[PDB]
């Protein structure tokens, strides 16, 4: 579909009656360091991507009873759970995280994050991009649209998180590598990945039910969590609704991630440990995932101004989303 101007895209933002809506108030404002044991997180693992890493097709648990691949899948699952048992008993891989909730309001394509409920001084801005092609029967979506506009006067909130399977991932993998034990190197990295993703799932549930507290009586099974049968989203910088990786620096500052977890950002804004997830929390019932996709020079230049970057810098960080040479 052909591109639209930045102004035309913004004129087609997500349409919602903010005057009639009361955004749920975050129960626990502030930043809290968290941990979770392997024993806790293993009940939140989604095993299907684990088998994909091992090049096996099928959804868990049915894959275990498969007539062609089930026997190999059962051995992988047994070895994985034997390793989880050992890591758990020996405390050699320790998942850690941090969560924060803040007063927030939308201004334009950005979300202002306030020091306090006076909603005056801004401690950080979460910057977002907007879909920029012709939409038929849908808004030109921007994640900022799911937070009440400052002009509406409605008290709204935003969350953020960072979690890891554990800082020990590299030391455990590097030991297997030194032994030329490629099977167990792959296994421990795959388990750290499952633990990080399980922590992101568990912590999101904690936020919906307790920290934000808008769904205190939610009672979903793990299969229902995997199907995303809850209200709200947890979009992560680098993924299609917020592809720009440098926004992880804002999460790192907002949550003091390195102080609270030991997790670090690289010069490419990749996370360390490898088995890590970071992102935002949105409570709005209509919030959803989508792809920003290709954007034009007008939006690139505007994003650069908002970010305090040159156009040249932004063209590096937005290279995959540029709809022009
Ligand atoms: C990567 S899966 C994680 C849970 C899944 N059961 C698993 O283990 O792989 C889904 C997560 O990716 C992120 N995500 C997926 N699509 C996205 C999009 N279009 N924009 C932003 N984040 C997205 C969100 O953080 C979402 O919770």
């Amino acid at each position: 579909t052909p591109p639209v101007t930045l102004e035309a895209a913004r004129d087609n933002d997500f349409a919602f009656d903010w005057q009639a809506y009361t955004p749920p108030v975050a129960h626990r404002l502030g930043v809290q360091e968290v941990e979770a044991s392997i024993e806790t997180l293993r009940n939140y693992i989604d095993w299907t991507p684990f088998f994909m890493t091992w090049s096996l097709a099928g959804k868990y648990p049915r894959i275990l009873e498969d007539e062609v691949v089930g026997v190999e899948a059962q051995r992988l699952f047994k070895d994985a759970n034997d390793m989880l048992d050992k890591l758990s008993a020996e405390k050699t891989l320790n998942p850690r995280g941090v969560v924060g909730l803040f007063p927030a309001n939308r201004v334009g394509d950005d979300i202002e994050i306030y020091r306090d409920e006076t909603r005056t001084h801004v401690i950080n801005v979460s910057h977002h991009l907007r879909q920029q092609t012709e939409k038929t029967g849908f808004a030109n979506y921007c994640l900022a649209d799911f937070v009440a506009p400052k002009l509406s006067g409605k008290a709204d909130y935003i969350g953020a998180f960072a979690v890891t399977g554990g800082l020990e991932e590299d030391a455990l993998a590097d030991a297997f590598e030194a032994q030329h034990d490629d099977y167990n190197k792959i296994m421990v990295k795959a388990l750290a990945d499952r633990l990080a993703e399980a922590f992101a799932e568990y912590l999101h549930e904690r936020v919906r039910k307790v920290y934000w507290g808008y769904a205190p009586n939610e009672n979903l099974s793990n299969e229902e969590l995997i199907r995303e049968n809850y209200q709200g989203i947890r979009p992560a910088p680098g993924y299609p609704a917020c592809p720009e990786h440098t926004e992880k620096a804002t999460i790192w500052e907002l949550l003091e991630v390195e102080k609270h977890t030991g997790m670090k950002l690289t010069e490419s804004f990749a996370m360390w440990p490898g088995a890590s997830v970071s992102g935002w929390y949105f409570s709005h019932p209509d919030s959803k995932y989508y792809a920003v996709a290709q954007i034009q020079r007008d939006q690139v230049e505007d994003y650069a101004r908002r970010k305090g970057m040159s156009v040249t810098e932004v063209e590096r960080w937005l290279a995959p989303n540029l709809g022009y040479d």
